[PDB]
Parts: structure tokens; C-alpha cells; sequence
């Protein structure tokens, strides 16, 4: 699925991320945004051998199961496909888990390199939130 910018800003408000470890709506879209253009279906493999998976791009080295990614860990407890669905649930509820480790949104290299410091209000511009 195909998200337009404001529903997925809906949705993923819905699903608890506005402000979610002190991170603005704004911050996840634009995520959202450079990591799969808004497609749940996206993946892409990384210089290691795992793979991103989803609009969030979550990666099987330590996040997911894909069953070809040796030496990594599961830590939301899922295979990567249940990333890849028209459903965001997964996705969020993982990136929850990610965004609460240490790095904070560091953990996508798309967000501290195209949204970190910039205006990331704009990708919530003109929504009904």
C-alpha cells in the first residue's frame, strides 16, 4: 500500500507516535517519506546481508526475522513480512521499540541525515490530525 503523507501522518498519530518518545508527528513522516516514499511494501538490503523492511524500513539484523539474515537478532518477535502489510501496526509498534534504545531516531540513518535540524513540521503541513 501506498500511503499519501497526511493519511499515514493520521494513522500513525492513531497508533501512538505523535510525540512518542518526545518525537513530533513531523519526524516519523518525514521518516516515512526518505526511508520507503510511504510504501508498505518496500524493501532493500543493506552492505551486510540483512534487509529493511517497510514504510520505516526495519532491519533484520536485529529487529525482525526475515530467515536469511545469519547472526542477527528478532527483537520485536516477527518476520520481517509482517512489516511489508497494507497495516502499519507492526511497524509502529516495532519502531517503538527501536526509537526507545538509546539512539532515539538516530537509528534511521534517512532521518538524522534529511530530517534531523530541519523544518519537520512541513510533512504534517495541511493534514486533518
Amino acid at each position: 500500500k501506498v500511503f499519501g503523507r497526511c493519511e499515514l501522518a493520521a494513522a500513525m498519530k492513531r497508533h501512538g507516535l505523535d510525540n512518542y518518545r518526545g518525537y513530533s508527528l513531523g519526524n516519523w513522516v518525514c521518516a516515512a517519506k526518505f526511508e520507503s516514499n510511504f510504501n508498505t511494501q518496500a524493501t532493500n538490503r543493506n552492505t551486510d546481508g540483512s534487509t529493511d523492511y517497510g514504510i520505516l524500513q526495519i532491519n533484520s539484523r536485529w529487529w525482525c526475522n526475515d530467515g536469511r539474515t545469519p547472526g542477527s537478532r528478532n527483537l520485536c518477535n516477527i518476520p520481517c513480512s509482517a512489516l511489508l502489510s497494507s497495516d502499519i501496526t507492526a511497524s509502529v509498534n516495532c519502531a517503538k521499540k527501536i526509537v526507545s534504545d538509546g539512539n532515539g531516531m538516530n537509528a534511521w540513518v534517512a532521518w538524522r541525515n534529511r530530517c534531523k535540524g530541519t523544518d519537520v513540521q512541513a510533512w504534517i503541513r495541511g493534514c486533518r490530525l
